[PDB]
């Protein structure tokens, strides 16, 4: 069947504002995470995030970004960076049935549901809440605020599945491309960061509480002292691309998705099984002989979650363990995002050849012994990666790529 | 590729608790809209709305029902319905890596994520927001809290498209299972009922707000005196299954999905364009050499939203204008819960053989003039029937099924 590859790239992040900017922080090892006094103000017991340091005022029409939520903000800024990357013109993929959509959040807009709700019970009522609210309350919100600007004739939804979210949104648009029904997909998703939706995850124990003095230090995936992830927000998009229709045009090609896995835990709630994962992983394999040079952690920085992964990384790979890295330890958890931010690191030590370091390990975990854990920012030929996406309601999602001869 | 066929449905809608109390219902023309005491007192000005008439106290189990919204919960009865009525046992759908799940909802659950946020600016604080917040709150919700219990082990996901979520979501599933990757898949969604989402729609002018006095005529599509939709709440859910599979174990077959169309307006973002709802139609059709008996078409009952549709159609079909009725004109908007719950509509009344009728249409719009507009339960005997789902952000869905041979 139809063969797809990444021809662009695009995201707002923690640790960057473009491409080259995260390249620098992923080299460096530089964290994206600081000290929130919303978060503390609110009464929450994390004080810490991963936020996007940049000033979003005017950067998008008026007339579009009224109908906006951060989430399809930073989702949007991703893709004018995507588009450029990939070195498409309006003419070639506005206004094209062939060309399409697939970006989501993991939880919409906290913010925005809440604020109708507070405005609707105010002394103005209706007036207060005005008729913008759905479009950036609603769960395609990101879908909805991108397809319409960029004038997106082809597939158009979102999907959401937590922690994976961006993800399945990743392998979704490849399999529309394999299906023969699109020739490009825009696919990537956001977040939007607000105490509203943080303090959900923290009445849960699964935010980090006891780092907030020093919050580059918060987020440490394999950490024998790690304590729960540090919520982050912001964006990406990447551009996937039919085969024969990028080399037609001369596309610069990062790599082909070889594999996807899409699994199903059907055991608890908010805690992976493990079980789940291998089965994910495994079915990214299928069919590629390659070796696994490099592989990006969902690495959520909890410390069942750690150990779950790196078990099931275990049983995958077993004696073939790959060089191992969780970038979250830099960038905080983006949630919605993370998928499509995560497959964009990824690229990005593809492309360069390097591997990222795996930071605030002081302690390696006893469960972690054995496996090639890079903490130290490593110049590698890589040619085969994994970046793993394990959400909450245990659904899984495992992407592959590979760089073309 | 390999054909997919729906062999069991599961529906909690205004008008119905179930398949048979919805057939009921939509024969006689009932209509499942009332007087709303929370949308009164919210200070919104639609004060009707299709609320789900039955007590699930007791219904799911308290260590399952506690991470679950309404729409989980609408969403986990339908299934429930679905897997009995598909002849379904444990043994054969659960932990099972080629049976999956894709169902969503419209906007997560904006009322537990006020509920957050109320309870979080409380003295008590995170003590009084509770660890269940997230899973009720966030967008993937339904297939999260689906997934766990059924013990799904495939694919799973949500996937959000305003008011073709669930359409979508039947596709997606149908797309699985003609690449081979899944055996069977559950697909549909819910939506909650309440004032949080409800004023967000109000204050943007899209419910209707004339006939707070007469309830059961509010919605009143294709009517030149519409005023804007009735807001609905439910679920819905469809047993999505390859076809030698299910004729191997001897599945009851309600239809063949022959076709599934998706595409985007890339115009206005609360406003169909009729160019996308056009193309998604063909797309939907093309390959089915079997004409069109039935079109359950989206009508929101709004001004332009009806008016849109019809010149769609027209555009489609012209002078062989299939049977056309409006459905929500009885049962009303669920948005997200929309999608399945019409094709189920569209499903009871290809399998009992009779067309439900478009209710409260005084005056027939100019805009249906060649367009065969059925107003009266008619028996006839249909082979082939379209359901439309066009929703905010331009977003199209259009599914397509068969009496099979
Ligand atoms: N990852
Ligand atoms: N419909």
């Amino acid at each position: 069947m139809k063969r797809a590859v990444i021809t662009g790239l695009g995201i707002v992040s923690s640790i960057g504002n473009n491409q080259q900017e995260v390249l620098a922080s992923l080299r460096e090892g530089r964290s994206g995470i600081t000290f929130s006094q919303e978060l503390k103000d609110s009464g929450m017991r994390s004080h810490v995030w991963g936020n996007v340091k940049l000033d979003t005022t005017g950067l998008i029409d008026r007339k579009v970004v009224r109908f906006m939520s951060d989430a399809s903000i930073y989702a949007f800024l991703s893709m004018e960076q995507a588009i450029a990357d990939a070195g498409l013109s309006p003419e070639a993929y506005q206004n094209n049935p062939r060309v399409g959509l697939i970006a989501g959040s993991g939880g919409g807009s906290p913010r925005f549901q809440v604020f109708g709700a507070d405005a609707m019970r105010g002394p103005r009522g209706l007036k207060a809440v005005g008729p913008y609210v759905v479009t950036k309350a609603m769960a395609s919100g990101v879908s909805a605020c991108l397809a319409t600007p960029f004038k997106i004739h082809g597939v158009n939804y979102s999907i959401s599945s937590a922690c994976a979210t961006s993800a399945h949104c990743i392998g979704n648009a490849v399999e529309q491309i394999q299906l023969g029904k699109q020739d490009i997909v825009f696919a990537g998703g956001g977040e939007e960061l607000c105490w509203e939706m943080a303090c959900e995850f923290d009445a849960m124990g699964a935010l980090s509480t006891k780092y907030n003095d020093t919050p580059e230090k918060a987020s440490r995936t394999y950490d024998a002292h790690r304590d729960g992830f540090v919520i982050a927000g912001g964006g990406g998009m990447v551009v996937v691309e039919e085969l024969e229709h990028a080399l037609a045009r001369g596309a610069h090609i990062y790599a082909e998705i070889v594999g996807y896995g899409a699994t199903s835990d059907g055991a608890d709630m908010v805690a992976p099984s493990g079980e789940g994962a291998v089965r994910c992983m495994k079915m990214a394999m299928h069919g590629v002989d390659t070796p696994i040079d490099y592989l990006n952690s969902q690495g959520t920085s909890t410390p069942v979650g750690d150990v779950k992964e790196l078990a099931a990384i275990r049983e995958v790979f077993g004696d073939k363990s790959p060089a191992i890295s969780a970038t979250k330890a830099m960038t905080g958890h983006s949630l919605g995002a993370a998928g499509v931010q995560e497959a964009i690191y990824s690229l990005l030590m593809l492309e360069h050849g390097f591997i990222a370091p795996s930071i605030n390990i002081e302690e390696l975990d006893e469960q972690a012994a054995g496996l090639n854990i890079v903490t130290e920012t490593t110049d590698r030929e890589l040619t085969t990666v994994m970046s793993n996406s394990f959400g909450f309601g245990g659904t899984n999602a495992t992407l592959v790529m590979r760089k073309l001869k």
